[PDB]
């Protein structure tokens, strides 16, 4: 049915310093990268991208307009990319329907790309590569937030023999690690064969083919029951106090509607924690969940989105917990 449609999930994974929150924020229009603590990701990032806009930051690469989008939304998880945390990378990856695995076109495959790369592969992920940082190709120029093919039938035959040089040893890195890669329009088997799409997080170049792509991920990869909505699905991401309203949660809803009211229970530091939902709250969209703004409220939720949870007794909360919602009989 068209309503219980549901937005699906897609993790950004990669190795450290590769641009995933710059990509992230190039969509966005933010500047989340420069605001980071340590001058690193240390968190797992919430972003809710309407269709919408989806179809906006497409339009270049879908010009006839004949391209199909069945999906409501995306929601968006940022990770990431240090080696230490390799929990909260394996948490994201364990949320997420579909992926972006963001790979340094001038450094190739490093050890998180390897980690990630056993996540994806283990939970049997479906996934697309950026190759980010194109602009670092010598004597590269710019067309702003253009596809990638157009851009590049402009570029010099230096620049397409390094890129191409480039892609040919990342393709080697990735059969070596068992994959077999394709550069996106040069891939016949979709099922099996993973598309490379060359992104710059500065210039936006070719972020418009890596969109339409995780959108065919969600329509012909992922499986069709995650394009509608079934029994509810949330996860904790966060606990912290914010004031006004106290101890809240920052929770995943992966699946599943969430209702004002409701009452819920998830896991705290000795034992379970049951409370109804006073408040329900997203950023506003286009927005992180954990950067802190305006909050719009909500008499209900549908999947898959970042959301904060107001409710009494939330102190002891623990994150990675499952939530569950309480119905009112037996
Ligand atoms: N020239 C160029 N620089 C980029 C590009 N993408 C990211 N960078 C630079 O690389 C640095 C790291 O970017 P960042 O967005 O923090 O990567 P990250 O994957 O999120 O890094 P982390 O979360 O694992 S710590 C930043 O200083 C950014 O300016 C790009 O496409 N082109
Ligand atoms: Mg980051």
């Amino acid at each position: 049915n068209k309503d219980n449609l549901r937005s699906p999930i897609c993790c950004i994974l990669g190795h450290v310093r590769t641009g995933k929150t710059k990509l992230l924020d190039k969509i966005r229009q933010t500047n989340v990268q420069e605001g980071e603590a340590g001058g690193i990701t240390q968190q797992i990032g919430a972003t809710y991208f309407p269709v919408e806009a989806i179809k906006q930051k497409t339009a270049v690469v879908n010009k006839d307009g004949k391209f199909e989008f069945k999906v409501p939304g995306l929601l968006i998880i940022d990770t990431p990319g240090h080696e230490s945390f390799s929990n909260l990378r394996s948490r994201g990856s364990s949320l997420c329907n579909i992926a972006i695995l963001v790979v340094d076109i001038m450094h190739g495959l490093e050890p998180q790309t390897i980690e990630s790369l056993r996540l994806l592969r283990e939970r049997k992920t479906p996934f697309v590569v950026a190759l980010n940082k194109i602009d670092r190709l010598y004597g590269w120029k710019k067309i702003e937030n253009n596809g990638f093919r157009e851009s590049f039938a402009l570029q010099n035959k230096a620049v397409q023999n390094e890129f191409r040089n480039r892609l040919d040893q990342v393709k080697l890195q990735f059969a070596e690690q068992g994959f077999n890669s394709e550069l996106f329009y040069e891939n016949k088997n979709f099922a099996r064969y993973v598309s490379l799409v060359p992104t710059s997080a500065h210039t936006g170049e070719g972020i418009p083919d890596m969109l339409k792509l995780i959108v065919q991920l969600c329509q012909e990869r992922m499986a069709s029951s995650l394009m509608y909505l079934s029994e509810l699905q949330a996860t904790v991401l966060e606990v912290k106090a914010i004031e006004g309203f106290g101890v809240t949660i920052d929770v995943i809803l992966s699946n599943g509607i969430l209702r004002e009211g409701d009452r819920i229970v998830l896991c705290g530091l000795e034992g379970p924690i049951k409370t109804n939902i006073r408040a329900l709250l997203t950023p506003a969209p286009m927005r992180e969940l954990r950067i802190k703004g305006q909050y719009i409220h909500h008499k209900e939720v549908k999947a898959a989105q970042g959301v904060k949870i107001s409710a009494p007794g939330l102190e002891g909360a623990i994150a990675g917990s499952r939530l569950l919602v309480v119905g009112p009989d037996d």
